[PDB]
């Protein structure tokens, strides 16, 4: 193995590979997200922003499991990245909507990785999870969620739309 | 000819100088479209700004044709300027749509410049085409496409109208 | 169709969409480059540097292929992003080696949607990729073609590749 | 018992201490392995400099320990610090290996400290243990290992040795 490998279990190498992967897909989405709503026949440069920042926050997660995967002295394997399950993403809420349900699949998944971790007895990749993750998680989810209410109170669609993209540019 | 005419077709030299004056014509639709949005009964003080902006870029846009029909040894030949269409632009939207319908036939007038540019072999002219007409005309396609969107999405009469109108100001 | 919508021909959308996942694709094997030379069993501080802005920069080019898309009114698709078929890519030689092979089926690509853009008389396609793209791809290939040649001079393995590595970083 | 202590076995107070003397004997390993490097007939100035730091370093982690033993109300129970295994270190990557070695080491005794704490439910003491020691051990031997690496490449003699002593300094 490694000069450096100590105490990190092939499961919880193969899980990271596996969380990369995801962490990849989850900034496609949002880049799709991102382009969709500079359509000219969308137009919302709000909601454009908010997720063309999303994209790059989750593409440095996928970097930090990356670095971390080299840390432990593992291999990263790359894995092709699927294309986003969509191309038109819909009104503004129905995209918040689908940002909330794949922040939560990426919270079970790293919730996921957290068990087969602490059950390995590795604390360093618990604490990774949990400092660099798990936290950034909860907040995300806690911010999309707020969002869908103002814009449900504001709108959802129409002038509330309008005003509500206003407060995210 | 002129002492530094060299390469540059009469078909052209007369292209280049209707263009001045269509240029010419959109910039005075525009500054009709400006002072109407300031009328008392309209009321747009954010729309007249942008028609007032778009009155004066066009204006450049002529300005730089007639110099570049200066240095190339061509003569400027100046046509009267018709008045505009309108005197009197409607709502909001339909100023946009107008304004629309117009930046299309200026960039549908300056594919048919870059046409004869190329069919007579005129590379200098064809990269003043791409460099300082074409792209902006795309770029402000774009624009009003997006605002038009915009105002649909937010009014487009009454109250919508009034808050898009400021994003303009 | 899109009210921008204006000498825009279905085949140069499409190529443009191909672009864009060729540019993604350029861009991830790029990023497996960056940390595979950051492995504590390689150790190549200066090419992962190097490859690791390579790697933006491609996500950068096809995120400006994505609003061009918009502004010419059509529709971005989005596809999977394949994996590199190689990941171990071994010494600090064969991946410029591989680069400079990417950078050139990259080159061919760009100049065969150039090709498409022209035999559809499209002047603004065309300059763009002659001003945003084939532009820097030769640039980039020179550059690619001098470290090979300073490597193979340096070393290319032992003493010589340690040293070229700090002229990257 | 101290009027300050809570939740605080015996266990973990006698295995603080343990810690405790582990770290002061690596200090004194890298002050010998610094002043090694400074030797007439060595000279590696970048590999003294290196090895002091890290002495610093682990002096630091013992202060730390000490520090965190009266807070919870232990008490600080002081041993000899052992001589270094060696005297004469070899060459730098001799030294090199060896600081890997008592890295990793350290690292073993650092995991099972947080297992006795884990299995006395004293979550206190293993968060001092993931935040303070053992995302700095990682890195620190990550960081060796790369080195390693580098210096093989390098070299690990001659020239080789003598460039990479300066990236050291």
């Amino acid at each position: 193995a490694s000069q450096v490998r100590q105490n990190y279990h092939e499961d919880c190498e193969a899980s990271i590979n596996k969380q990369i992967n995801m962490e990849l897909y989850a900034s496609y989405v949002y880049l799709s997200m991102a382009y969709y709503f500079e359509r000219d026949d969308v137009a919302l440069p709000g909601f454009a922003k908010f997720f063309k920042e999303s994209s790059d926050e989750e593409r440095e997660h996928a970097q930090t499991f990356m670095k971390y995967q080299n840390k432990r002295g593992g291999r990263i394997v790359l894995q092709q990245i699927a294309a986003p399950s969509m191309q038109e993403w819909g009104t503004g809420l129905e995209a918040l909507q689908a940002a909330l349900d794949l922040e939560k699949q990426v919270n079970q998944s790293l919730l996921e990785l957290h068990s087969t971790a602490s059950g390995n007895n590795d604390p360093h990749l618990t604490k990774l999870l949990e400092d660099e993750y798990l936290e950034e998680q909860v907040d995300s989810i806690k911010k999309i969620g707020d969002m869908i209410t103002k814009l449900k109170r504001a709108g959802p669609t129409g002038l509330g739309e309008y005003m509500f993209d206003k407060e995210l540019n």
